[PDB]
């Protein structure tokens, strides 16, 4: 508010949204112009300090006043970082007389930060459809039986001395005596998904489907791959897949769609012919002979019974990637007929891969998270983007996936357990995604989100897979104790946050389910109608997100973190829209005075709460709205 030897943190702001960065994903020849907000006439000077990897040294860029905002409450200072192909990191030093403050990915700070700087990664690009879309994850056998003929009957075949069991739709997933939970088949197939595309792309509005493993394998989940080149018979054939894909891409049944498949490349099943532990093929697998033409595809500590695998499971033998140019790297991604390229090239042309157990991929039985692992994912990116520059690569990882993203040479994003799923679960349900006691306050929730977003470059942030639940954790509906309102609150946050909203089939209507396999129940189609509370809401929220680009690629600013009333408010905004989201995590309603002036919403202007449909007028830079307990408001203009 004045030159008083004091920098006012509350007026400061910067992130890589359109209002503050003119080149979020620049090439080697494009310079980056940055803008820093501050209260009007609050400072005397500001400087951009960036580290250049080409140089291994810091560089200084003095900023200059640029303009005021429409309300005349803030100033905007600007400075430009020169164009080059090198990766750079930056922070701001802000001065008002004898007062200095710093600011970077983690926000304001009195002392100079050493971590969490903003990222500039020349030529790094993540597909924009991923940034702007809504994903729907489907576990094939449990979504919808489109063709009951290809169904696996209770006794169709045996695996490791066990018959497969068919269950009636709606039945419990747990196997009956004499059977195994990994061999229970409810009947869902690709044909079904194809027939329910209308529900997916219209009723709900999602434009991206992500399917759990669909290739030939003996189990329910099918992560124990037997043949990467063939759609498993229980789901259909490769022609079925091609028809599904065509209908997904079609714009005659709704919005243009995108298909992402699960790529299990760290290991194969023990029944794959390269290994052939049960001798299901005339050929000789690695387990069968040390003279096998694929012996070197695996790592044996004591041939043939002790070998490298996924988390000690003997049914999942770990592939040996060797050095660059190896046969394994060839059949997985380098060869034209490899697994990755096959489905990315016509007649399939899928749109991306979700990398199962990505962190472990390595050579010689080692456990990844090393030089070799990253070199492999680097070669993987070149192979993929070489076929389709718009194909997405999302790696599975439960923590900070910075190591596979921040260099802009590996994945486009990752499964956001650490930056979305966990924090949300603990704030709303008082439990972690495992269903164990773990609760955080509103201030901790906000801190958690900011810290995790800071781990990633902005384009990676906008491409993260944000799901409330999935096939490896407990259902949100169960962690919430069956309280639908908690689901309401979660959906609203999900559809308005930074990252790709991902709906784990069933979650949109409150489906319950405990730990695997209880988290893989069949889909009750009598609940998949707007007549259902959660569904109607999901459809509305998806419509809201698709209506406002600020929700997908706009800036993010915290507006309120009230621990007593449990009120969380944040804004999403770009050059066109300004949206203030108000969430009520309490068990009783609260009337909140939203500080929309922080988003520069003009006084006397109006906003509409997209959740209730009610309209309001900005008075004294505020918006007073009564929000019901465990519910929210989306105030936009
Ligand atoms: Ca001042
Ligand atoms: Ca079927
Ligand atoms: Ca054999």
């Amino acid at each position: 508010a004045a030159n008083d030897n004091n920098v006012e943190w509350n007026g400061l702001f910067h992130d890589q949204g359109p209002l503050f960065d003119n080149a979020p994903e620049p090439t080697s020849t494009q310079s980056v112009t940055l803008k820093l907000r501050t209260f009007k006439g609050d400072i005397t000077s500001a400087n951009i300090k960036y580290w250049d990897t080409a140089d291994n040294a810091f560089h200084w860029v003095p900023m200059v006043w640029d303009s005021n905002d429409p309300t005349g409450t803030f100033d905007y200072w600007k400075g430009t970082i020169p164009a080059s192909p090198s990766i750079k990191y930056y922070r701001f030093q802000i001065n008002d007389g004898t007062s200095t403050a710093w600011y970077n990915g983690n926000g304001p700070s009195s002392t100079e930060p050493n971590a969490d700087d903003f990222y500039i990664i020349p030529n790094f690009k993540t597909p924009d459809w991923l940034k702007n879309g809504v994903m729907y994850q489907i576990f094939p056998d449990r979504f919808y039986n489109g063709d009951s003929s290809n169904d696996v009957q209770t006794g169709s075949y045996t695996y490791n001395g066990t018959p497969t069991e068919k269950k009636a739709w709606g039945s419990s997933v747990y196997a009956d005596p004499g059977y195994d939970n990994s061999l229970v088949f409810f009947g869902g197939d690709l044909a079904g998904i194809d027939q329910k595309l209308g529900y997916i792309k219209k009723t709900l509005g999602a434009n991206i489907l992500y399917l759990n493993p669909i290739f030939k394998a003996p189990t329910n989940h099918k992560y124990d791959t037997q043949d990467y080149m063939a759609v498993d018979p229980a789901f259909g054939d490769n022609s079925t897949l091609q028809t599904l894909i065509n209908d997904i891409h079609s714009t005659a049944n709704g919005p243009k769609g995108y298909l992402i498949l699960d790529g299990v490349f760290n290991h194969t099943g023990d029944s794959h012919p390269w290994f052939d532990k049960y001798n299901n093929f005339s050929s000789q697998g690695a387990y069968e002979s040390q003279s096998s033409p694929w012996y070197n595809y695996y790592t044996f500590y004591t041939w043939p019974d002790s070998y490298a695998s996924f988390l000690g499971f003997n049914s999942l033998p770990k592939l040996n990637y060797g050095n660059s140019g190896s046969a394994v790297r060839g059949v997985i991604y380098n060869n034209s007929n490899s697994v990755a390229k096959t489905y990315l090239n016509p007649p399939y042309s899928v749109d991306g891969w979700r990398l199962d157990a990505a962190q472990y991929v390595d050579a010689n039985g080692n456990n990844g998270s090393d030089v070799t692992n990253h070199q492999i994912w680097s070669e993987f990116r070149n192979a993929v983007k070489g076929v389709n520059s718009n194909a997405a690569i999302i790696g599975e990882y439960v923590g900070n996936a910075n190591p596979w993203t921040a260099q802009g040479n590996q994945w486009d994003a990752a499964t956001n357990f650490d930056g979305f799923t966990q924090p949300v679960s603990e704030w709303i349900t008082g439990k972690d995604y495992q269903n164990n006691s773990a609760s955080i306050s509103t201030t901790q929730f906000d801190s958690w989100l900011r810290g995790t977003r800071a781990n990633y470059p902005t384009n990676v942030q906008q491409s993260m897979m944000n799901f409330l639940s999935n096939h490896d954790i407990t259902r949100f509906a169960t962690r919430s104790g069956g309280d639908l309102w908690k689901t309401y609150l979660a959906l609203i946050f999900q559809m308005t946050y930074v990252g790709t909203p991902t709906i784990y089939y069933g979650d949109e209507y409150g489906m319950q389910g405990g730990a695997d396999p209880d988290n893989r129940r069949s889909f009750d189609w009598s609940q998949a109608t707007p007549s259902n509370s959660a569904v109607a809401l999901t459809q509305k929220l998806i419509t809201i997100r698709n209506q406002y680009p600020a929700l997908r690629t706009g800036s993010f600013m915290t507006l309120i973190t009230d621990d007593t009333n449990k009120i969380y408010s944040y804004g999403r905004f770009d050059n066109v829209n300004r949206i203030a989201v108000v969430l009520n995590n309490d068990s009783v309603s609260h009337t909140v005075n939203v500080p929309v002036w922080q988003l520069s919403m003009p006084n006397g202007s109006t906003v509409t709460d997209k959740i209730t449909g009610h309209s309001y007028t900005v008075q004294n830079g505020m918006v007073t709205v009564a929000v019901d307990g465990h519910y929210g408001a989306v105030l936009a203009q």
